[PDB]
């Protein structure tokens, strides 16, 4: 039938059984056992064995019905299956008429199901109903894992993407599983959760454009945090010498595959710890993160899509270490000199730009430049494995404190999967003469009162997500991502 | 004494040790042990003993100065302090001079310390250093404990009140634990944590709106993660929650901060009554995990005042607001609460004891009112229930199956402040007047099972187990105007 059809016979047929005095909405079953322990206690019964003695009282969504006096339904509970075998020899006619009872039951409709365990004479695990129960009807018409495959209402409508396909749901329990075992990692090693707000003042800094938002009570103009960094940085003032927050943070810019205005991030600051603490806690949490999914640390990744062959990924630790400019100087056969934002260095990357590749010139400030010339030499060396972006210049890091040898570089690390940024790390700058952006007003405030030798780091939750559930998508990793109405 | 003469001073220091070639932030300082390590290590070694073999690189701040050739000084890291002491006799004088070296040290500066652990002759856990550097120096000066009382300056510089109070350490560990403890209290019965979208297009409370420049869109900050997650309870994760902020648009006080961070689970074929059990089963354990008894100590009426004891021993008493209020009112308030008969009766109630008349007087204000007079500080010595309460007061939770005109719905109260929320969901789409908040309408069509949802306030959980009477005292950095 039309799907509007269906939907209105369903509705009159609730209205219809409310007239008839029956409540189609029960307010509680009492369920005695889910499906997966249904499973696990009954797998290894006799093939065509029945319990008829234990009586259960199970609940699930009936995903399939099939053809008398006896009748067959799937029943679907926690991402796990098992049919459902109405026999007209077991069921309890004193509690209502067989045929009235299961002809009204649809796909889709929560019952709970008074019942034994039992094995079809086929060898089909099976639940056999003395009683069913209709507990929430469903009243549209659900569509087959084909009728969601290459549609945007995986998105729109999350909860049938969970029911219809079993990936779906893996996707986001592995999503879970990862911000477990970071938030276990980082306790392991003496660091401290807290929250920090998710407004404030001062609006976003050097990469996007804020979200603005009213506050009421105090009649004033405020902007969603862009990151976690300056407040987490006054902890460690504070003496929380290890501190980190895992929430959203936000930037309002434009949406793509690996950008969303609104994700999930991990900070944590950790005094007294430098660029090389920096460098093996990321070699140890990424090659031990894989190692807790898969048993492995190789992965295999469709970084061209499912339509094209996957890379392999090894996260065997130590990960490659490639200091930007001295890499792009390889690469180019050129020698970048003195201030990066010279006019003769400046020309100089311009003229690189345009001279070799035609890639796409920008709003030429010196950190920009040297910005797109790494995206272009550097970030896509290594596919295989991951490897770290070193040593970046001040002018493209304000915050991250001076080389000790290098002058005119930082002691920054940047963690590349498949060309994207996934880390972002360095040692603080606690010196507050060379911060020249105090030369905000709280932070800086702070730094006077003694800032500890600090490293800091930066983890981006949904692309790590991405590359462990081997997605392309930012949004096939974000249950309710937002989209146009 | 300025502090602005303070300030410049310590800052010409700062350039005159970069003049002398002194680098006054060095870059990295090995460290050996940790203060916590460090007193568990050495606590119970005899009266002067030194240890003179072992050489310890440790850091810290440095939180009081004391005055020849005898210098001593508190080093406190990670909540906890030893004494420094600095004696000639074991200086390294290739590094610099003695008197030089620890002259220059004022309070609050950090520094690493290379020396030798040992008991001073008074019995005093200390280390001993041979050499001092300066790691990060103070360029203010650090406030007394009394600066930071009637003063404000707690929440615009958190970090100086958890350096000089230890009880505002304490409380922020606390706040951790209990979260901590209710995130391994729902993974320990199978729920599932997950991530719901921060703002939304449809959104009690006046909402926060923001402008999405990509989608030219205006949206809200979410109210509550109530709809969003009954979604997910369609999609088939029958146990679900999460542990984040929401966003109301209202006045600031005690007790309610704009930005508050709330905990929701859902739990499919679970109702009211299991609601009462994990409610009670979560407080109890929660307590005697933090404290080892049921009982603890709280100051209702501030510090000043003698504390009452608020006992968790569960159970905890359940009192039925409708039939609670017309018991102590001698009332009867009949079937429709929004009747003009009971209007009626619930305003010639509230002008006989002079209660102040909500305005506009509304039956579901009437009634939330008469509670907060008569009923929400009856039982104070520990926590209790009111349940079961009018629909016309729970748009969302599901009519009550014997009792006609309510629901089942619990509210937790300690020390008259609301703390839990909780009720069996509506899931009948065609009883949802509200459905004439489109997403989540056409998902209760796809059939929601009979659900239980609960709702924990973290600040206020945070606020009782602290002993704090305000919101500003649990909230780390709390949102104020410059
Ligand atoms: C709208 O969304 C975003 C926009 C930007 N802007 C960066 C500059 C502009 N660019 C120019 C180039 N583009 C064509 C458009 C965007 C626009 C604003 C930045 C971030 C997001 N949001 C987002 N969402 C998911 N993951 C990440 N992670 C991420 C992105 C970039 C670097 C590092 C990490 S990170 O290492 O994972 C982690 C440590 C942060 N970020
Ligand atoms: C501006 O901030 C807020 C405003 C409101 N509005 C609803 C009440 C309205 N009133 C009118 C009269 N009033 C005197 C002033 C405000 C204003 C808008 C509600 C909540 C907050 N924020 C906040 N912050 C910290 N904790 C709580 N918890 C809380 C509050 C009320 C109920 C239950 C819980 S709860 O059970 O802990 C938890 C499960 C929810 N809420
Ligand atoms: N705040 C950074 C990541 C962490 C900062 C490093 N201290 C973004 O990008
Ligand atoms: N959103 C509610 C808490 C959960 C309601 C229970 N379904 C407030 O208060």
């Amino acid at each position: 039938v039309d799907p509007r059809l269906y939907f209105e016979n369903r509705s009159k047929f609730i209205q219809d059984q409310k007239d008839k005095g029956i409540n189609p909405y029960p307010h509680k079953f009492e369920r005695t056992i889910s499906i997966p322990e249904f499973i696990e206690k009954y797998k290894d019964l006799g093939n065509g064995e029945h319990l008829e003695d234990t009586i259960l009282n199970i609940t699930g969504r009936i995903m399939r019905v099939s053809a008398q006096k006896l009748r067959f339904f799937d029943l679907v509970g926690d991402g796990e299956k098992i049919q459902v075998l109405a026999n007209y020899s077991f069921h309890n006619h004193e509690k209502g008429n067989f045929a009235e009872c299961y002809d009204k039951i649809r796909r889709g409709d929560i019952v709970g199901i008074v019942g034994f365990p039992g094995k079809s004479k086929k060898g089909e695990l099976s639940i056999f109903p003395k009683e069913t129960i209709l507990l929430s009807a469903c009243l549209h018409m659900l569509p087959m894992k084909y009728g969601l495959k290459d549609t945007e209402i995986r998105y729109r409508q999350r909860y049938l993407d969970l029911l219809i396909n079993e990936s779906s749901r893996h996707t986001f329990v592995t999503r879970t599983k990862i911000i477990n075992f970071l938030r276990n990692f980082l306790n392991e090693r003496g660091f401290f959760e807290v929250e920090t707000p998710m407004m404030n003042l001062i609006a976003g800094g050097a990469n996007a454009r804020p979200f603005i938002t009213h506050h009421n009570d105090l009649d004033l103009d405020l902007y969603l945090r862009i990151a976690t960094e300056l407040p987490l940085k006054m902890l460690i003032v504070g003496g929380i010498d290890k501190v980190y927050e895992i929430g959203k943070v936000f930037r309002n810019e434009g949406i793509d595959n690996t950008h969303n205005p609104e994700f999930t991030s991990c900070e944590f600051y950790w005094a007294y710890a430098d660029y090389n603490d920096l460098i093996k806690w990321s070699e140890d949490f990424f090659s031990q993160l894989v190692y807790h999914l898969f048993g492995t640390y190789k992965i295999s990744y469709n970084k061209d899509g499912p339509e094209n062959q996957p890379i392999e990924i090894d996260f065997t630790p130590p990960y490659p270490k490639v200091s930007i400019v001295e890499e792009i100087e390889k690469v180019t056969n050129t020698i970048l000199e003195q201030p990066f934002d010279s006019n003769e260095t400046i020309e100089k990357m311009i003229n690189i730009i345009k001279e070799h590749k035609i890639e796409l010139p920008n709003p030429p400030t010196a950190a920009k430049l040297l910005d797109q010339l790494a995206s272009h030499f550097i970030e896509n060396k290594y596919n295989d494995k991951p490897f770290f972006i070193v040593e970046h210049p001040q002018i493209m890091s304000p915050l991250a404190k001076y080389h000790r040898t290098k002058p005119g570089l930082t002691e920054r690390l940047e963690m590349f999967i498949c060309g994207k940024e996934v880390l972002n790390a360095y040692t603080e700058l606690n010196d507050p003469f060379k911060q020249k952006e105090c030369f905000d007003s709280a932070f800086c405030t702070s730094l006077e009162y003694g800032l500890p030798p600090t490293g800091g780091l930066g983890l981006g939750i949904d692309r790590i997500t991405m590359f462990l559930t081997n997605k392309n998508s930012i949004k096939d990793v974000i249950l309710f991502p937002t989209m146009r109405p």
